[PDB]
């Protein structure tokens, strides 16, 4: 179902990805996570100072998947300005929030959830260093944070950015 | 793997034709895969000229709420103005980006049938969702909110005809 | 779907999807279950990277929860053999044969991202016997190798289910460098 | 689909170590898993006759018959076939491994090697003397007796790469570089 | 998966270049037809040149089968036969069908004559045609084939020598 | 299964005025423990019905008819959770007769009620409320507050809570 | 699986003339809630029947053969709601004995019926209205409007709508 | 499938004549609630004799076989444990719960204190109850318990007689 | 449902066999086959400790922890219990044969007996020490060395019945009557 | 479904299914395919009507395809090894295992019904090897004791698929009579 | 969905084989034809003076399980009436065919087919014992039964009548 285009031959996906265009759509996984950092560590190499655009539309998934292009993002050089576009719960939120500071958007109708749910024991742990995370780049306390997510504080692209998730709303 | 002149295979097929004039199908249920490929073909399209209108023809029976309204936004956020065709089908989601088509070019084919009911998709709280596309779909027709909200809860049908004089659509393409 | 990357090289205006254009900077990827099909695919870009140049670096990008001991063992065998220092670098999880991948990269250049996972539990994983398992000693023997761990410390952890942060990997041995910048 | 490509459907990672005459076989020996290798032993015998190939075998074995066509396809051509084992060689694949040339039969160091060859081999009785030529092409390689073969090959008999060499199954274990 | 060569050919498509065929697996229709198609194709290339037919099958489709049997018949070039592992019922059957000293075995090959079921009861006067063509191709008397046929008599490269079902057992 | 007189064993333990729930609350499970409470009213409407709980929850509506069952028959229904009492079970233990409702110690029980069970329709969520309130001692504010959240509790907590009145520690 | 007596736990209480309807409404289902009540009328055809609701409906055909067989027998059919009562479950609740329809206060009754169960052929669908309406006490045009719509009443408003006598509290 | 016997009691309801019962298999809801009624049953019965808790179990679901557990500990009567075969996860538990001096295994059988996972990852202080349970009916300090509980500890009936998991080892 | 049964829920062929106290093994050994036995030997056990328990065995084996219960379970009890092997005993069929009362185990002549116990037996690592147990126990019922047993529990050995009380596995042929 | 008789035995007013009526008359079925399940049936069935009188013949009704050739000597073994004669009597097919069961009655008692149809095919039906089987050559003996027919001739037809009609059988000595009224 | 009767309790098939009443009931094959052989033993025991009721509504099925029964009707003391209740295809017709002398009806509705379809090679050969035996009871020349067989010769009840598969059509 996915159409072509010249200027040679290519999926529009492979299209939008020349112009530093990255998509993460639907769940989170090994493929989709090791897609994105593939294409995060391409675009890096193609040029290390131009700003790359991760639109994305995630109920979330897996956590080591996704913190897998969590610390890509901030460890490349460029800056990954994401647009969320639909959808940002459980690590597709945790992705939207570690986006480039200043740089982190969101339609108006698109719907933010910070609670990551189920999917050894004492192993989380994890959890305490997604809330850590989320604190950082939302700038709430770890506290706010701690209470927040043990509960889906669901958001619309206003809340959110008053939350601090995302810096912009895109009404134009 | 529609005709092709030569998934992700190399070929130009008739979609791949069609998206060099600016056409864009929505065809079947909205969901991760199908609302993405609308976004993905309308930011194509605008990097490839800003000022041209695209002509979105849909044919969907709905789906997904957070992907669909991704697909809305877009449309409205874009600079290119998005016309909307409905060649079978509009429900749920379908009518809504039908309905969302810019001022002017929200045109439907004489048989289609739009169908303005929106199904479900913790929590329960959480569906005030619903009223952003309430306010949403009085926007576009102009109705009024009391309408929308009791007229888009139960299960209610136009033909072309009745979605021109409701607002959710400017023409119905009789020539 | 995978993306496709467009190029030129001296040799023509080629195309790529998005692995092999990354192949180009010797970057290879393990990304989920170590079976026969993903063992040789890693195997097989190890030989053509060998092939191409046998002392620039192979960066290894592992994250993956395990698998097969045999096909995992071909890859580390391979990775200790061909001429090139295999870096690793984990980007996700490493558990079972993925963390002895992950260990069993060059002296000094196995890495990963701090939010990566390791585990080194050794799951059982045609027929054939019990006391046949000492490829079981042979894996311990592989990681107290490259961990510089007592051989006695590897054989209590292994059959523990035990679970680190990537620094803490760090400090157990199984990598040198965690990523902060 | 397929896997690592460059495209002008696509010139996957196989295809482009095909150019440098290298060969796998990967997973069970079966019908279609056996004709691709005999066609790729074709292909780079027609090509150029003389120069070696490179034969990288991770298989638990399976099909007699397909491993046999295999087998003989190697000795057939003119080139000579180097094998190494690189994970697994077990009944078919440890025959596979074993019928290299002469000299140029490696494996990795963790390999495991076995020459139980078990049921089904494919109308089967005593015509399973299949498993006597089995045997004589086991013991020409090795240079075993075919009583330690015969022995040998139908007890589950599990070898490291050490072991191989001692057995004859291997002249070399890759311990370097 | 199958690899591929540049000169994109799939490595079937770049042994057919060198007039070199391919029935592996089950004969049915598809694969039937498709090596009905080389034959007919390696021909119009030029009819004068000799094709290589290798042969990995347990057989299958004896309506199929016996259509690719009568192309290797009726076109003009040789078609070479080798047996590669397995020649069992159609298979058997269309190794023997070979050009005239032109059929080979590798000499740990597997040759079976027995057909089973693979309409009417009537109509298996189809199995006297089977064991009239192996006859001819074989030298063998009817007798022996029909006795051989409904027994499963399994013959190693040299034994299908012996028999005349191939010419040559090669190394 | 098992079989005794003086019937399988639980129609033997049926006969006790004891009855089990066990695993999901659906339709079929829901209509037996109506059932069995129906026939134990009828048999000695004076007497007491003891009814044994060890659910992770199901249906809302198979649920609150086994609630209302509960409470609108003659007898008292004594509660006791060996096991689990999630979601509607956490409530059909909570609305046992008052002064009758136990809990074996190591029991794990949770008042959150989960989305299975459209829009503003779920005011039943705050009948639900207002059941546990009532029969807990607590207020309709902490009682969303708890059910919005995962809130896992133990024998001892339960009984600090409201939802039981005595945990069995002895014969 | 189901408890026994002295008869299985069902037929004991039918026994005391009570029947249930659990679950889906289907040919299954319903033909033995209808086999049962002319069990019952032949038993003692004066004798008031209990007739326990728990459905999300089902299938009209199925369905409206048992509420014909409530009507057409002697024996009041008392109808009483512990649950749910969708779609057909609503009509059999309705066509119970004037006096004698109850429910307990959590139900959930519904009278709206799905599109699953010849195309002009679904009159069938102004039969159901007229029917409701006739139980109910209800205009018609009012049955019409709130069965296409996704109206759901608890067991105090489906007592105001007509839908009901009762509210069981004791 | 289950033998009949006439005096039609099937076989496990004619041991339940002599007060013995059976966790064979997975624990579950269902195999759990059917232990506990027969537990129930028997004290009923008869609370002053001993009960004979044959166990040939992996384990599986913590709140079921807790309640089992309880259920041992606070009727009456002793339940006396038994181990044919193997007791794993929430069967060496429900081994090494039986009545002191009273729990037993055949000498062949594996015993194996682990714990799987089968809410919230705090809610895994029933972890910790687990091995306090384990800790008091073994003798054992809770600081070995926990050792031997992460790590896969796998006791022959020799083993487990030494631990304290059982009383007798008998021939 | 179940087969050839007198009723007053039904009274089964293997009901009235048990009568007399007989019981089978039938088909793979695992925890819902091998708890009948269990629960069989035991049932007959408490309506008669003294009477003598006749155990037909049919049997590929299967799980070693199931098995080694009904293994128990025979010594445990106080009757003797007879092993009669109809058709196969393999694995922990052949160790339930073997472990019937000393000079009360059959075989029928037909009988293929075969020791060899494979993977899986069930987390498993050098704890399959129940392979130590296993041959012990066929030490002591075969009076064989525990040399040969471990030597030939290995391998996949084949025996007749005829090998098979030649070997101590089981006292008697069934050659008659 | 199985139908019920119900009748009277100085003992009580009992109820049969059908096939337990019939094994009142000593009439043991085989019906189908001999598997585990089936062998034990049928051999069940034989030890109880040996445990009932040790000298009354059985008569062991027999339709069967075949199958397993472990599970088929046991009941041929039970068969020969409990006192009571087991006449056999072929109602429909015995190929394989059950043409085996259907000759391994008791002399002069083996019987077939005349439109029964009757293969001497031994087919190849946990791991084990194939010199192995000389449970082939036990078969053979076992048919050529039985049938009177010399080893070789055997050997012959049996890998074969040689097909019979009842009357065929008779001739070659599978069975001894043919029933004609 | 089978009912209970009382005179004891019993299925009704059950009840109806106390009056010498057997079915056949859908496809022939080694469970249905063994029951009715079954059913036929057992009868012939209990009277063997008695006729027997065979109710017969087939579309066929093997010809080993079908010649099964035929052959235990032929062989059996008793005689074994057939009625034809709604269809008497392959073996049905056969078995149909084979009741006893003047006691073979059918139901003026139900349809008797005499093909016999698909379901080593030389082997048929059966198919001539078929055509012997129909050609037995009905009367008519082998040739006739061969040309007519191989064809399916669809009949009504009293097409089936005047060709001899049946006696008596039942009007009353």
């Amino acid at each position: 179902l996915v159409p072509t285009v010249i200027e040679r031959a290519f999926d529009i996906y492979s299209r939008l990805l020349k112009e530093r265009i990255v998509f993460l759509n639907g769940e989170v996984n090994d493929h989709s996570a090791n897609l994105v950092i593939a294409q995060l560590l391409f675009l890096e190499s193609e040029d290390p100072d131009k700003d790359i655009y991760f639109y994305i539309n995630s109920p979330g998934g897996m956590v080591t998947a996704g913190m897998g292009v969590y610390d890509t993002m901030q460890f490349i050089k460029p800056d990954v300005s994401t647009i969320c576009i639909g959808l940002a719960a459980s690590m597709g939120s945790l992705l939207l929030a570690g986006g480039a500071k200043g740089k982190r958007y969101s339609l108006p109708s698109s719907q933010i959830m910070i609670h990551q749910p189920l999917g050894a024991k004492n192993i989380l742990r994890i959890k305490d260093r997604l809330n850590k995370v989320l604190a950082h780049h939302t700038g709430q306390d770890l506290e706010t944070i701690v209470k927040d997510t043990d509960r889906d504080n669901f958001m619309m692209a206003d809340e959110a950015k008053a939350y601090g998730l995302i810096d912009h709303v895109i009404e134009s």
